[PDB]
């Protein structure tokens, strides 16, 4: 198995699209692909790397904070996540943002681990 | 009939945190919260919401992750630990008030039976 | 008469960040910011307050700190880098348009002048 | 000289002492001593250790924050410190709450570093 801390590229890109329900995703050397609509066309997907991608999921996402330290280095994600004094979070860090993001999307749906590919 | 957790204060909240902490005989008169703390031990004062003494070492012992408190001035707010990250969230006009809040929310809920 | 950066959007924000990023000719026309961004350019779209692939790598590349939004919904809040640490803070609908507002101030300051 | 972030003990309660403008501090082995009053008396003064002493100064300093990871390990202290748009803070960490919160403290007044008692 591998740490979803640890996920990247095609892999970190692949285990998004299965989380966020798109089809048929695939993790080649060249990158993911998947299917986002119904009926759709393969097309590429790297929320991980591409803002295009990435972008919107941190916004529609309910993300509660970016951080990184002085500005430089390593981004901490928090996502959140129903008792009136509880709370739950999601976290994860990266060396870029949508990195820690998407890590922290993973994990949200399955945990500290996925299968290798 | 019931009182919100949130609103504790005083002796009462001194009281709740007593036994949330396992002391014996925990009281709250006007005068103040007293309990016994210890296997053999006389009951003694107990104030854990206003003496730092009593109050900063379950401060320090318990699984608090953090106090905030907007531009250094005002109320504070207390997170207390249960990739997951699960926690349990009050305030207070005061670090120690706050803490203890949550302390006793943690483990009796919202409400507690008024005294 | 002057303009609140807090309160820039759209067109005319991306061209000060234009602007603050030393673009050449910035231009803010209700089609859209153009500006020139290389050596040797041609003018080209600039929308780095709503375009995440023009925003983002702005975002990556200066000293963002953080980006926050209570409970993950509304309003974000940005705060840009400059055992002390002091930071530009700004606030909008979006975190690019958190975030440019607050490369914007770090500049200019409050106000800019009326497009 | 000796870093600021590596006070401890006598030494840091004597910075704080005269950060906050105490008589006579001094720093035996023993334990800082100072005076805090108007013509007062030397007494012990431990606010990186006594709650007693250290409480008081968390509340009425404008610390904004302490943070400690799942509740265990090392504390992180905040103190506020003038624009619209700006803000600056000190920030200091140690193994609990009062040494972070003083090393903090005395950071704002001497910078990173302070004389070797």
């Amino acid at each position: 198995h591998m740490q979803v801390q640890d996920l990247t590229g095609a892999a970190l890109d692949y285990w998004v699209a299965t989380a966020e329900g798109h089809e048929v995703p695939r993790a080649d050397a060249s990158g993911c692909t998947s299917i986002r609509e119904p009926g759709g066309v393969p097309t590429p997907f790297a929320p991980s790397s591409s803002w295009a991608d990435g972008g919107p999921i941190v916004e529609r996402l309910p993300f509660a904070g970016f951080e990184r330290d002085g500005g430089r280095g390593a981004w901490r994600a928090v996502l959140h996540r129903p008792a009136a004094g509880e709370r739950c979070t999601f976290n994860q860090s990266g060396p870029t943002l949508l990195i820690a993001a998407m890590r922290t999307l993973v994990a949200s749906t399955f945990g500290d681990d996925v299968p290798d590919l």
